């Protein structure tokens, strides 16, 4: 600070160390195809919401089935994105006219499709002056066969009601309607003129590849995997219909490598082929494989139908990462919520798939059906098990997100010290909670910063570089007991 | 790496040793007449496999 | 300084050395045919910028493929240049009039060619005094089926938009509409007459070989490659149809020995006859031969489709620069966004190609497809390795750009000192980084600057010279394992 008049100063210093905080572990997302819905990725934090929001799954697609089994296994937190085949901008509109035939707002359905067909407004008027009343109604079937759809009690019931009592037309109030018809699943409205709507019933009229799967990629508009990318809460990410669309695979592994923040789920075909000829498809660290099919129950015909396995086992890994750590292996777990299996596959058949990564779904007598592999696609023999890639991607996001202080600050010993500290307090916490491995602190890991590892060349050109070395645990994968009659 | 806009870079370094695993010793490969059967070669691992 | 009268003087000095920093190693130029866009090139960052500025290419190329390919692989930074059959100034032109019929303006396409008949701009008025808004839509098929091209909705939902709403016809002011619409990837506009605008829509009207890819040299206009030798950002250059234009493979292996700071990336044909008779097409040290063609899903028709590998493999050039350094082998690596290969080559075939300089591309059963050689056309000795030339490129470059402080200083012993010391950091923050080879300093580099690199007739003439050498590091190609049983 300068002084050139007298007084008394009172500043602030920087103190010592500064905390980093860990980021989010256990969010999935997931793409397919749906019945209603909006194309920008939603939250869904249950299943009830999902049904609410989107619906059914038609007989192409299984992502319903897939978003059951997350959330009957422990999952916590879903990310969705809908899948369309139609143009983005052929929706269902519709229009609300005044005492004398002026159009006052414009209503339009919330996603693209057919079923935006099936959506009756209803204004009616309030016993308030100068307030109305405003109801949606949507049914899942035929129209044909809709009696009533004014009344009190249509001939079956609507599928989605939603009611919107204290409503005006006044832009300023907070009982506006345009400002209350925002939270609905259903429709959207924007206004045009001045007035109040008559009452009445009214309907809205005038309504998959792989490029589809990859989205939109405009300045206001993102769907798909593009809409993916600008969300930084997913950990992982699944396609239950990958094998149906030629050339996904790849798209979601180049996906994953290339943010460097995720984990790929990938499943088997339904036909595979024979066992001494099986391969994984890619050679990616950043992805895991997993065999065979499962079978359920479905809710439409009562009857037994076989479906992948891949959200049954991000809900398994997700409740491994609230109930033990991202340290540990999501393996030796049970499977929550289906029947029974594909096929059974012995002691014999194992011993030639698991050298290849591919990780197999077991049933064991007296102890149920487990994941029974804990194995990446990878080659290298420096990522071979699951959770050390896991334990990175925590680390490293962590890292990057809590040191955004540090730039710009002069490159001298207090930086030093306090980035040294900073970053050895958050490694001897993930120390203490199991994830790295050493009597010692000296065993577990180091820092380092200082002339050691910053020459002049490095503080003429503006780097400050940090040295971090670690030594994570991996798993117990043979239990060995060597028995004899000495001593 | 290269640095040309100021921000925050974390990189990853190779290690100093990487394991080695041992491969399969105990498997067999017969070749005979049989009476039904495909003609590639196919893994059994029980006898009841093989007569089936 | 002179002292001629009494007071305080202060007085600043040159210090003892001087500081070098490293240029920039992974941009990529891309020559090619497109539908949209200027002739001039423009810097890309992103593929959604590509699709945006430029479009798809027409069925006689396979520009689109290639961009997609570069960012699938982890690419960062393109510099597209537009070639195009047309006449530079073959522009579809418009004209805006005032109230009484004066024209105000002049609209005129961003780019030669018949796409510009297609776009429509459209004039209206604002609710606020002395303010217009302006909208440009263009449609990418046919104009025949357009309903309502003025409509708040056409019938084909238009292939680009854009609005622009807080216009005025103030020329003094920040809101001018000429000001305010110059970005903008469709149309130009220039200013004639004092005026506003009436509203309406008005339709613009009036609309390769190896000397299009040579390109303009005038005065104040640069295309194909006579604009790229004006760009110092360019580090490597590649044009995907060089096999259908006879004499573009000279050219540009020409074009990169003559600025001498960047490489070429070369794929051979579809159809490059007999194994045994296969040659390189040019002897230099500054070219890379990449064999064969790859498989990929074409998002018109979702079908595969037979390409050239050029642009994933340039996509994995400046990948390898970012994570590991110019010094490491771009081989031994991934290809991501492909289907299959043409061909599977053996290891009896490679032992024929490999010796000549040309490299392949092969797939390992449990590993994956993989770049397999690193090798030059050169039949130097001293320029085998492909990573020797680019560390070289990067050292020169670097010592051009950052000594023109030293012309014109007196040729004495400081000068000598400062120079000798600022080159020998910059040495030994490469050799620290892994790029030279040695245990110590003298077994890496030297550098010599005195009265053993100057003689007297030097100093009468001006002449300060510097020596310098170096030792790479070159890769390892042949992993050989001898075992015996003795000791």
């Amino acid at each position: 600070s300068e002084y050139q008049s007298p007084g008394v100063y009172v500043e602030e210093v920087q103190s010592g160390s500064k905390s980093v905080e860990g980021v989010s572990t256990s969010t999935a997302g997931f793409l397919g195809q749906t019945e209603r819905g909006p194309v920008e990725p939603r939250l869904v934090t249950n299943y009830a919401d999902f049904e609410r929001l989107y619906g059914a799954s038609p007989k192409s697609s299984d992502l319903d089935a897939a978003v059951d089994g997350f959330f009957k296994n422990g999952g916590s937190r879903c990310f969705i994105g809908r899948v369309s085949g139609a143009d983005i901008d052929d929706v269902a509109t519709g229009i609300l006219a005044d005492d004398e035939g002026n159009e006052i707002a414009e209503v339009e359905a919330n996603g693209p499709g057919q079923w935006g067909e099936s959506v009756a407004v209803i204004v009616e008027d309030s016993q308030y002056p100068n307030q109305f009343d405003i109801t949606v109604r949507y049914w899942s079937g035929d129209l044909e066969a809709v009696s009533k759809p004014h009344g009190d009690r249509p001939d079956p019931s609507p599928d989605v009601e939603e009611v919107y009592d204290g409503l005006s037309a006044d832009p300023e109030a907070s009982n506006f309607y345009e400002k209350q018809l925002e939270s609905s699943v259903l429709v959207d409205i924007e206004y045009k003129d001045d007035g109040t709507p008559v009452d009445g019933l009214t309907w809205l009229h005038r309504d998959v590849t792989l490029k589809d799967y990859e989205g939109v990629n405009k300045p206001g508009l993102r769907t798909g995997l593009a809409g993916f990318k600008a969300i930084d809460e997913i950990s992982m990410v699944c396609a239950p219909d990958e094998n149906d669309i030629d050339g996904l695979t790849d798209s979601i592994v180049a996906h994953c490598e290339n943010m460097g923040d995720r984990f790929a789920i990938l499943q088997s075909p339904q036909n595979p082929g024979p066992v001494s000829e099986m391969e994984t498809p890619v050679d990616s660290s950043y992805a895991a494989y997993y065999y065979p099919w499962v079978n359920v129950l479905d809710p439409v015909t009562n009857r037994e139908k076989l479906v992948p396995p891949g959200g049954h086992i991000a809900g398994i890994y997700s409740r491994t990462d609230q109930e033990h750590g991202v340290h540990k292996a999501p393996a030796n777990e049970t499977l929550r919520g289906i029947v029974g299996l594909q096929h059974n596959i012995t002691k014999g058949e194992q011993d030639v798939l698991n050298p290849k990564g591919i990780n197999c779904i077991r049933s064991f007598q007296g102890r149920g059906i487990r994941v029974w592999g804990a194995r990446t696609t990878s080659s290298d023999p420096e990522w071979k098990y699951l959770n050390v890639r896991r334990l990175f991607l925590f680390i490293e996001q962590s890292i990057q997100e809590g040191t955004q202080w540090a730039v710009f600050e002069p490159n001298e010993q207090d930086t030093w010290g306090r980035i040294r500290q900073s970053v050895t307090n958050f490694l001897r916490t993930v120390w203490r909670n199991g994830g790295l491995q050493g009597q010692s602190e000296d065993d577990a890991f180091y820092v380092k910063c200082g002339e050691e590892t910053m020459s002049e060349d490095d503080i003429d050109n503006g780097r400050l570089i940090v040295e971090i070395g670690v030594a994570p645990v991996k798993p117990a994968e043979f239990v060995i007991f060597r028995i004899s009659q000495d001593t």
